């Protein structure tokens, strides 16, 4: 792809974190605590789920950014509403707000309703995000295998302000413990 100098510097918004996620000094890395991070309550923070969103919202335009996922067992990234609902149980998908895909046990899947598999030969170590606004699409790439296509989703419905979407994970294995890392540009 060819979608590079769209490049966007992300940050991660603390407020909107789950209560067990350790933010970097930079808000460029997010990981899961062995623990609640001593934080209060509020009604933007994820509740179920070690999730957070980037602070930046985009209502326009081209947008790309990467991700590192070096050493994960498991983590959900991509775009969602601002609104998407914070509190209590919830798939991702279209219908909620998400454009998202994932890892999970040794499969990815990306998150349409029902979710669709996705074919990787090349495990990525860093995906690309690319975000066209007005065309309603979201592209993820593997920045492992030469920026291949990992998935489209076209004919987006966003319905209003877009926000970077990360998933850390669980930890219940002992092998999730590694960040998520914004990448410099
Ligand atoms: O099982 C655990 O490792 C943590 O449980 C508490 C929790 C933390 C974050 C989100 C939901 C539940």
């Amino acid at each position: 792809h060819h979608h590079h100098h769209h490049m966007v510097h992300i940050t991660l918004d603390r407020n909107t974190a789950n209560s067990w996620l350790i933010i970097s000094k930079d808000r460029r890395q997010v990981r899961m605590g062995d623990t609640h991070q001593n934080v209060s309550d509020n009604k933007e923070r994820f509740s179920n789920y070690p999730m957070v969103l980037g602070a930046q919202r985009f209502s326009s335009g081209k947008m790309y950014w990467e991700v590192d996922v070096t050493q994960k067992e498991a983590w959900d990234l991509g775009v969602c509403r601002d609104s998407v609902q914070r509190k209590g149980q919830f798939s991702l998908s279209p219908e909620n707000g998400f454009w998202t895909i994932w890892l999970w046990q040794d499969s990815y899947e990306a998150g349409t309703s029902p979710q669709t598999t996705l074919h990787i030969q090349v495990p990525p170590c860093q995906i690309g995000i690319f975000v066209d606004y007005e065309a309603g699409v979201v592209s993820f790439y593997n920045i492992t295998d030469h920026g291949s296509l990992i998935y489209t989703f076209s004919e987006c419905v966003f319905a209003g302000p877009l926000r970077p979407f990360f998933n850390v994970g669980f930890n219940y294995s002992g092998g999730n413990a590694a960040p998520l890392k914004l990448c410099p540009l």
